[PDB]
């Protein structure tokens, strides 16, 4: 499948710089920016300065109308980098200008291009202050209406996983890891060989007009990783709701050379056990050799 | 010598950014901003947020007065990450108000512990308005008071250079580029083994509370190119003055391996007869490989 990650803003922005870092397989990336400076410290390849006429390399400020603009204004040119995607990943950080107004612009066009089009989008954390919460749900409903599916990961919940003297600005990049996390837990199953992958129509019988979805992640290390793994993704603080809500369910299983099938198999249970008896539910696996004796399980709920 | 290179705001971290893709020797790298995401996007190993308490991490809008108090609520961390430094390069585009603020502060920091100091910044393009302009000559006019120089470059210069349909996106990342030049053509000479090498002491006698300076960048190739390179150096649409006006003059000339002492002596001539009769001039010479038959002279004229 030809599948597109665009990252739209800031937050967006970032997100692909951490898939490059991590050297995520089978995808192309494009940046997209307002904010010239952003877009030329981006490690993508393809970087799409948005509204020029507009606001001139200055970037949006906080108003989404702006960047609701910018992305009109570059209609063309946005079309041309999306072109012959199956699949359109677009993620962002909704609160500001940028992310929150052009996002859904964005969406919209890979959807006219006939691509399936999943958003990844962050709530911002409360300490970002209370306008950008509330400019973030209005760019999540407006995204919500141009998407496939959209997933949607609460930034406050990462504060109840990690340490509690953890600097600002890497709570900003553990935003980033965990969008990353998001996209690349889908796009991994479908195009990074490894033990159990999935066809894209699989994928795409999931995500396809769906609305709504979650993300729970769970790691765990040493013996009865898979079963803990399972259990802590099902009950991950970033599900904004129970799984069992869903239509659909994905799962990824991540682990080093020494995760089993039987291992698989085993979180995949527990994440139907957790699930509507009638979800239709799809899993994967991939090996990452970074990976010693802990696991990774991301679930994708789709369809409340 | 212990060289540190400072980026403040957007376009500064893009110059460091710069000087790390060009693997410049023999310095520390600190990018430093009020937003979050342009920090998490750099390439530098220390990444310094500056002002989280008053921006959150969002950034410091347009109003450098918000950059300044940024940095002066971030004074203890500024300190602690430059103790030690023989020299401080600050490096900033003026404009906005994250490095028309903030880099005076930590320019100021850098001259309070001993650090001789030099200012590289730019001034903005046309195209970013004139507030952007007005801005930007209060931060060099606040500048000039905090360091032991300071490199002023005029981005609109390099649109008389440039290709004229030269994409914004790219426009600036030349000014990103010149931004490195200016660091890169000081820094080369005293820390890069190469022909003609500088003593710290020397370049100091030269920079120390010398106030305003300027730079001329001229590349030739083949015949004639030390001639060429520089009096195209020394007539660069990039200087704002001629430097027969200043006391002192640096002339770096970089080229590949046919690179020759007597093409060295024969620029510095062609500098030296440009330059005041009683100027103080220093040059060296290094050499980068990826040149082949042009090379590269560029000229820094300080204390007008």
């Amino acid at each position: 499948a030809s599948i597109k990650v665009i990252g739209v803003g800031g937050g967006g922005n970032n997100a692909v710089n951490r898939m490059i870092e991590n050297e995520v397989q089978g995808v192309e990336y494009i940046a997209v920016n307002t904010d010239a400076q952003a877009l030329n410290l981006s490690k993508a390849e393809v970087k799409m300065q948005i509204g020029a006429k507009l606001t001139r390399g200055l970037g949006a400020g906080a108003n989404p109308e702006v960047g609701k603009k910018a992305a009109e204004e570059s209609k063309e040119q946005i079309e041309e980098a999306l072109k012959g995607a199956d699949m359109v990943f677009v993620t962002a950080g909704m609160g500001g200008g940028t992310g929150t107004g052009a996002a859904p612009v964005i969406a919209q066009i890979a959807k006219d291009l006939g691509a399936l089009t999943v958003g990844v989008v962050t709530r911002p954390f409360t300490f970002e202050g209370r306008k950008r919460q509330l400019q973030a749900a209005g760019g999540i409903s407006a995204m919500k209406e141009a998407v496939d599916t959209l997933i949607v990961i609460p930034n406050d919940r990462i504060l109840e996983i990690v340490d509690k003297n953890t600097p600002m600005l890497e709570a900003f990049r553990e935003a980033d890891n965990v969008l990353r996390q998001g996209v690349q837990g889908i796009s991994d199953l479908i195009a990074t060989p490894g033990l159990i992958n999935l066809d894209f129509a699989d994928v795409k019988t999931i995500m396809s007009n769906k609305g709504s979805a979650l993300m729970g992640i769970g790691i765990a290390t040493g013996e009865n990783r898979a079963a803990e793994a399972a259990k802590k993704a099902i009950s991950s603080p970033l599900l904004e709701a129970a799984i069992d809500g869903a239509q659909g369910v994905l799962m990824n299983i991540t682990g080093g050379t020494n995760l089993s099938l039987y291992e698989v198999q085993e979180a995949a249970d527990i994440v139907a056990s957790a699930s509507d008896q009638d979800v239709n539910m799809i899993f994967g696996s991939v090996i990452n050799e970074n990976l010693k004796d802990e696991i990774v399980v991301t679930v994708i709920a789709t369809g409340f």
